[PDB]
């Protein structure tokens, strides 16, 4: 009653790939709610208010690329209204702040720091806007967000990611604008076709939670109509089950390439509050959400605020850099771990798991009725985790893993079990003295394309 | 008007990297190369799909000689027969005597374009004269992508898929309302990488199938093009679908959206052996390769194999002389020395003649004359100059002067043209010149170039 030759097939685009290999990225929330000590600004602010000190975006740069950071995604404008650059189409925005004298560019200043740091630079433009006169007369706001995408995404070098937030307070009796979606995606995709389209957009979906939650189970093959959720029985972004066999069995084709980003702050706002400077996550607390995310199919956009003293603050600079030495050790312990791996069938292709080559895999035969992967250490070893990794390029198709252990005596236990693996499963357990690893690969659908085995030591 | 939206609207990547091939053959085979027919007329036995000695590795060794990137195989065309055992239909090659029912030539096609280097595309006809679910509505919708689903799974990578939006019901026929948004979830799903092509939004037909090429070909265009071919009117046939008089009024509902000039090396699509001395020549060949490929436009050029099973002798022999002149042309290119110059920017002029796409001039702002000098070595008799924009970045380019400079220092205009977009090749009579120089004088905004010459072709 399903069918796997469709889902099992179902593959990311070239952008929805690249994307995917960044892993990790930050967002930047900074603005007039910078200065007001807001998390949503009630709009109208005088520009007056936004003068931050001593803005130095290197130093931003800077901590993110020690926190290993591949890109930035900064609000250009938030829901309260107010834009970081000098656009045409509206005065509320730095251009009649004091911040430069009235010269400031910030989209211009971060997108210029990113480029020397090596990141990759995405822009935020909420939907919802508390301050522009336009906003719920609707083709007249469509007409002033698409301007204000056409400033962003031609002035400014290349965009990875266009971040479109669903939230929306209007609420009861409040103001109603039925967004273009459809222009604005042409908008992004004719002027930054290599860009993701994120939230409310098709490329990237929104994991349901703003917590750091990631499912036990997460899917990136999911209904099409997930793509249309936050736009305005239901299916939500928030539904734990979106894509078993059970969820999408009654869509047939109506499925698509959607992947799960996991967004969350390193303190309890986004926005910078000093009264948060002592609840900033810390190295060891972002570092396990790290690897529950990274190794849990899940995108992780990490926001760290600069405060209105035109700094990331200390506690989030030494937790930035402790998770990039944590993140670095991690990779170069996978890197470097020796084993032999052997199979179940193909052992022709085994060597593709162990070789450290993203674009090489193992695939059992289609009649291997017990798909399995040994690796086995080069002397008894204390770990604690297994990772592995799909070719996703080539679909997802991970249903169910076992992992057993063999012990130096011989005798063998269960180590931990996990669904879905998709772009990396980081499966964690207690510290175990094992000789050799078996991965069970015992559901999937079709047969498992997997380029990457290893049994590790965080 | 508004030209920063316009002189950003750029190609994806798929559309980048199909631009790129430039040329690649289709190949009409089925039912109506044994019936010596044109359009089927659907329902025909298949046990008149008998083709003898069917050799895919003979049409790929005459595709490659005639330096094709690619194939596009006619699946299924309009009369409904399938070249594969679709698990949807029993109207297909498994209730033929072809290969005793055992064969599967979108297979034997595949692979042998995968032997030969080629790119693999297909062409499945929407309109379908057999199938019994063809204007019911989401019952032909699930049978088609039911065989999108085969065709875009078992075959490997996939670069097109063409969706012919030919239809002959007329006024009291079938009425089939095709979900095309449905298919192309199905297509992006499956084969992302893969252009949808005419009925479709990554590659637009332009408009004839004739070998016919625009004056002014523009990639950036109204997007309810990609709606015409779908069901004051704005037509693919028009001549002028992109000049700022037409697309002003569109604002942002515009995109990128470039023109696929398909043709037949003999007046028909299917092979009749009749027109087997109606087969374009080599000369006439080369002559289409550089007005579409010096035009802005992707040539689709079919070759129909026989109920023999081979590209008859002269369609081979045509492919061969086309492809030896367009190596010759890549040569005669490649051995060109000149030294550029430009008016404004001259640390980026080197540029223009590195033999690198990703390169490129591109004036300063206030340079009120963009122009390139391309100095020969000696006085050279050349016949044409190519200039292609960095159309990564958008196509920007609105009128272009050539002018020579003879060896007694006097001069001449040797042609113009409009657009450029991926290559312009503008051709004009023998001339033996000192040095070209190609006047940008009309552009919106700064032009990006990545390649200028001055050669003879
Ligand atoms: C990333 C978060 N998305 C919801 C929005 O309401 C919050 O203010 C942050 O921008
Ligand atoms: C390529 C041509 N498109 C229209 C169709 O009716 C013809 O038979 C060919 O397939
Ligand atoms: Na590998
Ligand atoms: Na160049």
């Amino acid at each position: 009653g399903i069918n796997l030759n469709y889902l099992a097939n179902v593959r990311p685009s070239s952008r929805q790939l690249a994307w995917q290999r960044m892993e990790m990225y930050a967002f930047l929330h900074f603005g007039m709610n910078t200065m007001t000590d807001r998390e949503w600004g009630l709009g109208h602010e005088d520009p007056a208010l936004f003068n931050p000190r001593n803005v130095d975006v290197d130093q931003w740069m800077d901590a993110l690329v020690a926190g290993g950071m591949a890109g930035v995604i900064l609000t250009c404008k938030h829901h309260d209204g107010f834009c970081l650059w000098p656009s045409r189409l509206t005065r509320h925005t730095v251009a009649s702040s004091p911040w430069r004298e009235g010269k400031g560019d910030l989209v211009r200043e971060v997108s210029e720091s990113a480029r020397r740091h090596g990141l990759k630079f995405g822009v935020y433009l909420s939907p919802w806007d508390r301050t522009e006169e336009s906003y719920g007369k609707g083709k007249a706001y469509d007409d002033f967000y698409v301007g204000q995408l056409t400033e962003l995404l031609t002035q400014y070098g290349p965009i990875f990611s266009v971040w479109l937030d669903g939230a929306n307070g209007e609420g009861k009796n409040g103001k109603t604008q039925y967004y273009d979606w459809d222009r604005y995606y042409n908008v992004i995709r004719s002027l930054q076709p290599d860009a993701v389209i994120s939230v409310c957009g098709p490329d990237v979906r929104w994991a349901g939670n703003e917590a750091g939650h990631v499912r036990d189970n997460e899917w990136s093959v999911v209904p099409r109509r997930l793509r249309s959720a936050e736009l305005t029985t239901t299916v939500s972004s928030q539904d734990d089950d979106l894509g078993s066999r059970e969820a999408v069995a009654g869509y047939g084709d109506n499925v698509c390439w959607y992947p799960a980003e996991v967004d969350t702050s390193i303190r309890p706002g986004w926005f910078y509050h000093q009264s948060e400077d002592d609840k900033v996550m810390s190295a060891d607390q972002l570092f396990d959400l790290w690897l529950s995310a990274v190794g849990g199919n899940s995108s992780l956009l990490l926001n760290i605020p600069p405060s209105p003293e035109g700094l990331l603050a200390e506690p989030d600079v030494q937790s930035l850099k402790g998770l990039g030495r944590r993140v670095s050790e991690f990779r170069e312990a996978l890197a470097s771990v020796r084993c032999e791996a052997r199979t179940s069938s193909a052992s022709a292709a085994a060597a593709h798991l162990v070789d450290g080559n993203r674009d090489t895999f193992w695939r059992p035969d289609a009649d291997d009725a017990a798909p399995a992967i040994t690796l086995t250490l080069p002397q008894p070893t204390t770990i604690n985790a297994i990772v592995i990794e799909e070719a996703i390029e080539h679909g997802q198709r991970i249903e169910h893993l076992r992992v057993t252990g063999a012990l130096p005596d011989g005798t063998e236990r269960v180590l931990g079990q996990a669904g879905t693996v998709g772009y990396r499963r980081i499966l964690r357990f207690d510290d175990v003295e094992v000789s050799s690893v078996t991965l069970h690969v015992d559901g999937s659908r079709l047969a498992p394309m997997i380029s990457r085995a290893a049994a590790v030591r965080i």
